[PDB]
Formats: C-alpha cells, sequence, structure tokens
C-alpha cells in the first residue's frame, strides 16, 4: 500500500547517499595508505631490532664454535663402554625413527632408516657425547634465518619502493574536500588516466610481496632429523651421561664450556626467530592491506563510471514490504527492493526500528545496497 510518490522520494533520498560513498571511498583509499605506511615504519624498527639481535646471536655462535674446535683437538672417547653403547644406541635410533615416519608421516620408512644407519656409521659416539648434533642443528638454523631475512627483506624493499612511488601522487594527499559535509565531492578530472597506472603499481607491489607435520618434513629432507629422538633410546642418553672427569679432565672441562655457550646461543637464536616471525606478519599485513587498496580503487572507479550519467536515479526503490504483505518476510524487519545503477534488483532488510519514521531509513538502505553491489564485482 506504499504510494508510488513515496517510493520516488525514497529514490531521490537514496540516490544522494551514492555521492557520499564516492567521498567515503576515496577516504578508505587514503586511510589504507596510512596503515600501509604505518606498517612500513614498524617493519623498519623491527629490522633495527633484528640487526642488534643478529650480532648477539653471531657472537654467541663464534664462542660456541670456538669451543667445539678445542674439543676436536682432543677427539678420543674416554670410556670404552661408550664404544659398546654406540652399537646399541645406533640400532635403536634407526627403529624409533622408522617407526615414527611410518606411523605419523608417510611411505619411505625403510629409506629413512637406511640413510640414518649410513650417517651414524660415518659418525662416532664422541660426536654424540659432545652434543655435536645440536651444534650442527643450530648452525644450520642460523643460516636458514639469515636466508629467510635476506629473502623477506629484498621482497619487502622492492614492494616498498613501488608503493612509496605510488603514494607520491597528490591524489593520496588529504584535501579539505574529503571532509565536506554540505558541499559535494568531486574526483579528479583525469581519473580514468590515473586508474590504470595506479592499479598496475599496486599489482606490481602485490607480486613483489608474494613469497607433527614439521618433523616429518625434516626427516624426509635429512635423516639426521631422527636424532631429535635420542631421548627415546636408552644407550644414547647414557653416552651423553658419561663422566670423563676422572679419565680426561681437560675434555670434560671443554665440554662444560661448550654446553654453556650452546645454551646461550640457542636462547639468542630463539629470540631472533621470534623477531623473524614478527617480520613475517608485517609482510602478510602489508599484502593484506595492498589487496584492500586494490578492491578500494576498483570501487572508486566502478562508482565513477556509473555515476557520470544523471539522466535517471542512481538508486531506485521498486518495492517496500513487510511480514504483513509478503509473510515470507521475517517479522521484525521491512524489505526494500532497489535497482542500483539499473542493475539486477537488490533486496535490503532493515529492522522496523530503522524503518518506521526514521530519517536514517534511506541512509541504511543505500549503504546496505551499495555494500551488496560492491560484492557483485
Ligand atoms: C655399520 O657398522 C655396523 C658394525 O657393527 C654394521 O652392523 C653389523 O653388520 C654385520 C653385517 O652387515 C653384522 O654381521 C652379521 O651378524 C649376524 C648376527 O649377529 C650374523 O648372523 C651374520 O652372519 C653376520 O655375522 C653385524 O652383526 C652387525 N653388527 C651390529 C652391531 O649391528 C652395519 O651394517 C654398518 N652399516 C652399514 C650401512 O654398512
Ligand atoms: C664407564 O661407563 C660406565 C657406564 O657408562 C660406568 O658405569 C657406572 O659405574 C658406576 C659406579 O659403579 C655406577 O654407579 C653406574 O650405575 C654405572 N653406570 C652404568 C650405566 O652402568 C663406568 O664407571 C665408566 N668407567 C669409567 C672408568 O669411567
Ligand atoms: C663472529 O663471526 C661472524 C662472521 O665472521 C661476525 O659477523 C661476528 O662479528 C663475529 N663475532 C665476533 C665476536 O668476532
Ligand atoms: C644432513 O646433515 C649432515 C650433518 O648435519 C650433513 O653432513 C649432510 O650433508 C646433510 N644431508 C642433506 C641431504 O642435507
Ligand atoms: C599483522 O601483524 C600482527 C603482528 O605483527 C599479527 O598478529 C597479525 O596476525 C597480522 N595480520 C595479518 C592479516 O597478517
Ligand atoms: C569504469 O568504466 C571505464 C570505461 O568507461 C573502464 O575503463 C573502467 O575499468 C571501469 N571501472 C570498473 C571498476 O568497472
Amino acid at each position: 500500500t506504499v504510494s508510488d510518490n513515496e517510493l520516488q522520494e525514497m529514490s531521490n533520498q537514496g540516490s544522494k547517499y551514492v555521492n557520499k560513498e564516492i567521498q567515503n571511498a576515496v577516504n578508505g583509499v587514503k586511510q589504507i595508505k596510512t596503515l600501509i605506511e604505518k606498517t612500513n615504519e614498524e617493519r623498519k624498527t623491527l629490522l633495527s631490532n633484528l640487526e642488534e639481535a643478529k650480532k648477539k646471536k653471531e657472537d654467541a655462535l663464534n664462542e660456541t664454535r670456538e669451543s667445539e674446535t678445542k674439543l676436536k683437538e682432543l677427539p678420543g672417547v674416554c670410556n670404552e663402554t661408550m664404544m659398546a653403547l654406540w652399537e646399541e644406541c645406533k640400532p635403536c635410533l634407526k627403529q624409533t625413527c622408522m617407526k615414527f615416519y611410518a606411523r605419523v608421516c608417510r611411505s619411505g620408512s625403510g629409506l629413512v632408516g637406511r640413510q640414518l644407519e649410513e650417517f651414524l656409521n660415518q659418525s662416532s659416539p664422541f660426536y654424540f657425547w659432545m652434543n655435536g648434533d645440536r651444534i650442527d642443528s643450530l648452525l644450520e638454523n642460523d643460516r636458514q634465518q639469515t636466508h629467510m631475512l635476506d629473502v623477506m627483506q629484498d621482497h619487502f624493499s622492492r614492494a616498498s619502493s613501488i608503493i612509496d612511488e605510488l603514494f607520491q601522487d597528490r591524489f593520496f594527499t588529504r584535501e579539505p574536500q574529503d571532509t565536506y559535509h554540505y558541499l559535494p565531492f568531486s574526483l579528479p578530472h583525469n581519473f580514468h588516466a590515473m586508474f590504470q597506472p595506479f592499479l598496475e603499481m599496486i599489482h606490481e607491489a602485490q607480486q613483489a610481496m608474494d613469497i607433527d607435520r614439521t618433523v616429518c618434513r625434516e626427516i624426509r629432507h635429512n635423516s639426521t632429523g631422527c636424532l631429535r629422538m635420542k631421548d627415546q633410546c636408552d644407550k644414547c642418553r647414557e653416552i651423553l651421561s658419561v663422566d670423563c672427569s676422572t679419565n680426561n679432565p681437560s675434555q670434560a672441562k671443554l665440554r662444560r664450556e661448550l654446553d654453556e655457550s650452546l645454551q646461550v646461543a640457542e636462547r639468542l637464536t630463539r629470540k631472533y626467530n621470534e623477531l623473524l616471525k614478527s617480520y613475517q606478519w608485517k609482510m602478510l599485513n602489508t599484502s593484506s592491506l595492498l589487496e584492500q587498496l586494490n578492491e578500494q580503487f576498483n570501487w572508486v572507479s566502478r562508482l565513477a563510471n556509473l555515476t557520470q550519467g544523471e539522466d535517471q536515479y542512481y538508486l531506485r526503490v521498486t518495492t517496500v514490504a513487510s511480514h504483513t504483505s509478503d509473510s515470507d518476510v521475517p517479522s521484525g524487519v521491512t524489505e526494500v527492493v532497489v535497482k542500483l545503477f539499473d542493475s539486477d534488483p537488490i533486496t535490503v532488510t532493515v529492522p522496523v526500528e530503522v524503518s518506521r519514521k526514521n530519517p536514517k531509513f534511506m541512509e541504511t538502505v543505500a549503504e546496505k545496497a551499495l555494500q551488496e553491489y560492491r560484492k557483485k564485482h
């Protein structure tokens, strides 16, 4: 029973909130620019944290490495029971890792066990006694970290270069027009010739940024991952318990010096990995923000080419209805059918508190309808 004259006034009223979107849209672009530039500075101060943290880690590693070379100058095994535990440690390790890879991981259990037995035969129980596995598994982790930062940093600096060049345009500089509440908003006269350069630069930055199941990957990569399971086997934790204090007191002291430097180096390596993980998030954030910037610029452009025609309503209200009229409508809402930019009719649901005698009725309808329209492309 809604008068056509009212539907027309709703169309007049709703069409004027389309011009507020073009303004809001440009602000969304400029607000995203702020967040990207904010994250960029947070990345830089994080990089300065990594450069301080790298030195401390590196110094701790040279002291650890300086310690293991002095323990290889004295390479003999003190107890001769060690040599007999080695040939009962080795078979046990092979089985516990094979059993793991088959149960937890995948196929190739025997392949892993073979690669391990071969390496353990080219190995000695002294290497175990001096925690030689932990030294190697730390020095390699240190190199993986150095590589990860090298890659991430160079991906980031390229994208940051493309982005800073894009943000040197004055389209992104805040203007008073963005805050006008009574006077209308107007895009630049040459937006069609600014759209494509910008969008491509956002695409180029998105490209630049683009880079237990964990143990299974490692055991597949190198069978030495099995040596994380020394604890499970008895003879091996006994090789590690051997006191050489009576037999070779000089070896025992150097081993205690190494273990000290080892724990420090590991602490500072876990600290570096947490900063690296924080840097990774800044990288993902920036990729997430660039995707928004793309969707926002398209929305501005989409709005721009659709609103240049003033011959008919931007938003035309076709029907208003309630649970009285349709009765398929839910009870506490009214449904407004809308033809936005002469596209397929969009249906909007607004609660009766905003529907009945509310001046923010058509502001709600228009904002909702435009949100749906935006989703459609
Ligand atoms: C790494 O070195 C060890 C040395 O202990 C190799 O294990 C040894 O392998 C030989 C032959 O492969 C075994 O000899 C056989 O023993 C059985 C039962 O004792 C006997 O019936 C056979 O006639 C033969 O004498 C030996 O026992 C075994 N020792 C241990 C402690 O396992 C191992 O094969 C080497 N790894 C590689 C990849 O070569
Ligand atoms: C060689 O190693 C064995 C074990 O690795 C040592 O045996 C230990 O001896 C003490 C003293 O009798 C016992 O209390 C421990 O329980 C033994 N450990 C094990 C695992 O059996 C042995 O003392 C070492 N020999 C030398 C000369 O250091
Ligand atoms: C440890 O060696 C690395 C590589 O040469 C170097 O970066 C670091 O400064 C060294 N630390 C010390 C204390 O010499
Ligand atoms: C596995 O690790 C050992 C020592 O950590 C190394 O000598 C060997 O080359 C590694 N193998 C592979 C395939 O990475
Ligand atoms: C952004 O970074 C923070 C910490 O740097 C992280 O907690 C958050 O998950 C990141 N968000 C995205 C979308 O990557
Ligand atoms: C808007 O229309 C122009 C052509 O008039 C076109 O080049 C541009 O890609 C359109 N933008 C969107 C988001 O559809």
